[PDB]
């Protein structure tokens, strides 16, 4: 009834912050899915790939189709952070988790997270329900579905529609070997960082942290694959940070990832990013009310 | 006369390791950049821009242009390590920094690094001697220059000469922004990761563990400059792996790295890589003998 959620402490490590000697959105995406596979590995074991175990899942994966972070204040540079997990039910397809990014010192919230994760079957990367023989037992380790650490009117927007090309275009990147979990997937964060590379380069220039981001996830590319991101913004204001120039409000951007070879592109990941000069850091709440 | 190390725990993170589910040597090297800028922390404090401190040194930055890291084995991903460092007086121009990669579990000694750092002036990046009342100061947190955790003579030999251009070429990689450490340099550790995508896949593949490296750091790249690596055998055993093919020995490789424009090529870090299928994870000795 207190073990439904999972937490850890990291210390935020040198290379891991911006110039600012604040937490990077990777870091701190980074935290995310290593304490979410952490509370797999408490949940079923360190198998032999590392992916929950496949216990009754044998030709099943778990893909996260959404994620949303909400940043109210980022940690710095040797700051003692802790990380709690949990997940429930989201409807009968769909798995709900979700993240509280606090400081140790102080206890206050620094940021939260949600996601959105299914069940697609490994052989036909077609959705598969798990059985309800086997949703049962994950269900266990979850909190009820009332739970949110984000407002369930602001989760599970549609991201508009992306104009392409996009007004900013990072560089072709290369897809390494070494991007590559231990699954041989790449990795979810990987995709972000590719991401905020089409960011135009005065937005972080001009003070602007990210406050909110949103992503899509749709395909995943492998090997070495050709990689383009494209960048729009959402709004004129956001559109004056686009290249040079001739109480902030708040920036909007899309940005877009796709692989490219000579027959089409396909399209990785969609994101939503708003940014902001300043946020406010908050204050949690226990999930043992269970 | 026991606080002349400096020692740090940390648990090997499911995005830190390659499918063998074994720490890559970023990821070690990444732990050694972590724990000796926390040394530099724990004796200096933590500065408004997080190099050392500039006491003395308000147009003096250290710079490593040796790094030497030697595996015995590998961690595994759930791992808890514990990286031990120190340094000591190399001359009278370079000091000397040492780390111990040990197993909390079982206490074994998992990989030894060493290192050369010397003092350049910031403002002309030409060598620049610490004066003798500054550099007392340092050595009082100094062991005695007699600790080795390599043996010296098999430490500071001259890397061979690059042939060029190197039988394997990564593609031309791109400096990101975000390849910027908070001082505003690249970070060593990136100089490492792009240095090995020029190894032939087949050395990966083959099932061979980068069993000792030899870098030589010699100039620096910034903002977004096109950045290219080159590769080259050693021995002819080491040259198979080149491409396909038509009790094992050690592979031999020498990598380069250059930062190109349309002036000309400019080395930036060597590195001398040797390839085995098999190590040994041994044993230490403390260092409170002082």
């Amino acid at each position: 009834p207190d073990k439904r959620s999972f937490r850890e402490e990291h210390r935020i490590r040198g290379y891991e912050v911006s110039p600012d000697q604040r937490a990077t959105i990777v870091t701190v995406a980074n935290l995310l899915q290593e304490v979410a596979g952490n509370h797999a590995v408490g949940m079923w074991g360190r198998t032999d790939e590392g992916f929950a175990s496949l216990p009754s899942m044998k030709d099943l994966l778990f893909v996260m189709t959404r994620l949303q972070v909400r940043m109210y204040e980022y940690p710095k540079w040797g700051d003692v952070v802790a990380v709690e997990t949990y997940f429930t039910e989201e409807g009968r397809l769909a798995f709900r988790r979700e993240w509280k990014l606090m400081d140790v010192a102080t206890g206050k919230l620094l940021g939260a997270g949600t996601s959105t994760w299914v069940t697609i079957n490994t052989a036909t990367r077609r959705l598969s329900k798990l059985p309800e023989d086997v949703r049962k037992r994950f269900l266990r380790f979850a909190p009820p579905s009332s739970v949110h650490i984000l407002p369930p009117e602001e989760t599970k927007k549609k991201l508009q529609d992306m104009e392409l090309p996009g007004q900013v275009q990072s560089a072709q990147q290369v897809a390494r070997r070494a991007d590559m979990d231990m699954n041989g997937h790449i990795n979810n964060v990987t995709y972000l960082a590719w991401t905020l590379e089409s960011l135009p380069e005065r937005v972080m220039s001009g003070g602007y942290k990210m406050q909110e981001i949103e992503l899509d996830f749709k395909a995943e590319c492998t090997a070495g694959n050709a990689i383009e991101a494209h960048c729009n913004p959402l709004d004129d204001h956001s559109a004056s940070f686009v290249g040079p120039a001739p109480d902030s409000a708040p920036l909007y951007f899309l940005s877009m990832l796709q692989k490219c070879d000579e027959n089409g592109c396909t399209e990785l990941v969609r994101a939503r990013t708003t940014w902001s000069r300043t946020l406010e850091g908050a204050k949690p709440a226990p999930p043992p009310l269970s």
